[PDB]
Order: structure tokens, then C-alpha cells, then sequence
């Protein structure tokens, strides 16, 4: 009914999301990759000065174990930087395979956004970590492009991305105290603004290093109808 229609929009967001996440991916994946091959400043420079990624990201950047930094475009960071202790750089060191952040304050812009990281490795050696930036505002657009609105959730139950800016970075439990949706369970009412709403959780399949579920928001009135 109302179940099966949100059991297929979860699934048709959630997939999008994916393909949407997993060619940013793999356009930083290539970078690390090519930054390996030649790790010296002016040909980090230029690898990450091209269109394909400035146009992409707000920016893109490599940090290493001395604590230099590279970051394309340029922008002066604050005094004090260090790359080693930023959480895409900690979250790329501790994996395998690439990363995604949960969001967090942008030490470039001081605006919130995600970043997409992975460590740079030469014959398992490694060169340092690159990262790419998307900003909360760009997340939220890809996640809102009627009845209900889309957010995204970790499997923490964390709130990363909401159209309701307040809610992000807020646990369920703190976003709706009353009524807590429960990712355990199929289907969650709750009431919110004096309505009550369906909500649903749907796993993001495909992404390395993060276990996220988009969340379905609706009301009980203007589908049921």
C-alpha cells in the first residue's frame, strides 16, 4: 500500500545516492592513484588543479606525515593546520579502501561539508591522504532533486544530512524525542509540527568505509489520500 510505495522510493533514493557518491569516489581514488606515481609538490599541484576536480569539489588536497598540505584551489587555512589531525585525514589512515566523513566544520571555509578521502599508497607505501570536499548545502540539494522529504542516516542512527539544517548531526532520539523512529523497524509514526508522519530506512549499498540509510519522511494524510 502506502508500505510498498515507500519501500520503492527508499530503494530508487538510496540508489541514487550511490551512483551519485560512487563516481566522486572514484575521481578521488584516481587522484590518490596519480598523486602515488609522482609525489612531489608541483605535480601534486598540478593533478589537482585539473577541471574534473575543481569542478567537483569545493576543493581537493593532499596531506602527509610531515604535515604538509596541498590544497586546490588555493586558500590560506588557519594558523596553526594540521592536516594529520583532521577527520578525513584520521578516517582514511584507519582503512583499507576509501572513506567518506560524517559532516563537519570546513577548516577552508568554516562552512559544514562532507569529504570524500583515501590514502595515497606507492608499493603499499604510504605518500599521504587526499581528499575531496562536498558541502552540506550540495548533499542537501542531491537528496531533495509532494508528500515527503528524503534525509540521510548513519547506522548509528545519526542524522548527516536533513532539510531541516537544526536536525543535522542530531541522534533520532534528540531530533524526536517523542516517537523515536527506529531504523530496526520497517515502519516508524511520528508525530512532527501536529502530523503524523510515516517514516522509513533504506541501506546505501556501495559505499566503502560508511554504513548509511536514507530515511523517507512522510505524512499519513497526503498519500494515504
Amino acid at each position: 500500500d502506502l508500505d510498498n510505495y515507500l519501500n520503492e522510493m527508499g530503494e530508487v533514493t538510496a540508489d541514487n545516492i550511490q551512483t551519485w557518491l560512487s563516481g566522486r569516489i572514484l575521481l578521488i581514488e584516481n587522484a590518490a592513484q596519480n598523486i602515488a606515481i609522482n609525489p612531489e609538490p608541483a605535480a601534486v599541484a598540478s593533478l589537482l588543479e585539473q577541471k574534473a576536480l575543481t569542478s567537483t569539489f569545493m576543493a581537493s588536497y593532499l596531506g602527509d606525515a610531515t604535515g604538509h598540505f596541498t590544497i586546490r584551489p588555493d586558500a590560506k587555512m588557519p594558523d596553526g593546520f594540521d592536516p594529520r589531525v583532521r577527520p578525513w585525514y584520521k578516517g582514511a589512515e584507519s582503512s583499507s579502501t576509501s572513506t567518506l566523513t560524517e559532516p563537519y566544520i570546513d577548516a577552508a571555509t568554516g562552512q559544514t561539508i562532507i569529504s570524500i578521502a583515501t590514502a595515497a599508497k606507492k608499493a603499499g607505501q604510504s605518500v599521504g591522504v587526499v581528499g575531496g570536499d562536498l558541502s552540506l548545502q550540495t548533499l542537501i540539494n542531491t537528496l531533495s532533486a509532494g508528500m515527503g522529504y528524503a534525509f540521510l542516516v548513519s547506522a548509528d542512527g545519526k542524522i548527516l544530512v536533513h532539510p531541516d539544517k537544526a536536525l543535522v548531526m542530531k541522534s533520532l532520539k534528540e531530533a524526536y524525542p517523542q516517537d523515536t523512529p527506529r531504523i530496526s523497524s520497517d515502519f516508524s509514526e511520528v508525530t512532527v509540527d501536529g502530523k503524523t508522519r510515516i517514516v522509513n530506512f533504506t541501506p546505501i549499498k556501495g559505499l566503502p568505509s560508511v554504513n548509511w540509510y536514507i530515511g523517507l519522511s512522510v505524512d499519513k494524510d497526503k498519500a494515504f489520500s
